[PDB]
């Protein structure tokens, strides 16, 4: 998992990433279920080594939070070839796997 940190090295990662899909946690320090999910999308990110795992922590770098309107951790932000395909919030281990799967 790649740790992303301002405005400029998210827009890099993405235009970098290829075709692969992207998955990106925005997580913080203090969120009991963003801790609990954390080294799950670290597993995953072992495993799908086709698909490209980012991190944003929200208080390291709350640009890209506040640009992402990402306001509740965890949440996953999925990008394909630049663009947002699709999101979702909450801890769920379960959608989290099943949407990696699904998108194109
Ligand atoms: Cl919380
Ligand atoms: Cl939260
Ligand atoms: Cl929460
Ligand atoms: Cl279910």
């Amino acid at each position: 998992v790649k740790q992303i940190e301002s405005k400029t090295a998210f827009q890099e990662a993405l235009d970098a990433a290829g075709d692969k899909l992207v998955v990106v946690d925005f997580s913080a320090t203090w969120c009991g279920p963003s801790k609990m999910i954390k080294p799950f999308f670290h597993s995953l990110s072992e495993k799908y080594s086709n698909v490209i795992f980012l991190e944003v922590d929200v208080d390291d770098s709350q640009d890209v939070a506040s640009e992402s309107e990402v306001k509740s951790m965890p949440t996953f932000q999925f990008f394909k070839k630049g663009q947002k395909v699709g999101e979702f919030s909450g801890a769920n281990k379960e959608k989290l796997e099943a949407t990696i799967n699904e998108l194109v």
